[PDB]
């Protein structure tokens, strides 16, 4: 099944969870190392064979920005290094960061 432009893509990489945001038609924004710099990919690609899921887990609690924001933001950082290190606390961190606001 598809996922809605805007929400949160957990993939189950072996031993470790790599996050995504859904920006539409068939891409995703997220933070790779090409030293990790903010990439516009293909979620075909970056799923790669793994499992993966929509997971917006702070929907309950917090309210999601318009998801027009959510894709103004996530797209005009493409491109835009992170000298941090690529920690799944950090990865969700960064997603939630697109999704709820700071």
């Amino acid at each position: 099944p598809e996922p809605k432009p805007g929400d949160l893509i957990e993939i189950f990489r072996p031993f470790y969870r790599h996050w995504a945001i859904y920006v539409g038609d068939g891409y995703v924004v997220h933070l790779a190392p090409p030293k990790a710099i903010v990439k516009k990919e293909l979620l075909y690609d970056v799923a790669g064979s793994d499992k993966y899921q929509v997971n917006n887990k702070h929907d309950d609690k917090y309210s999601p920005l318009p998801c027009s924001k959510i894709i103004q933001r996530a797209e005009e950082l493409v491109g835009q290094e992170v000298l941090y290190k690529l920690t799944s606390e950090n990865c969700e961190h960064f997603v939630n960061e697109l999704r709820y606001g700071v």
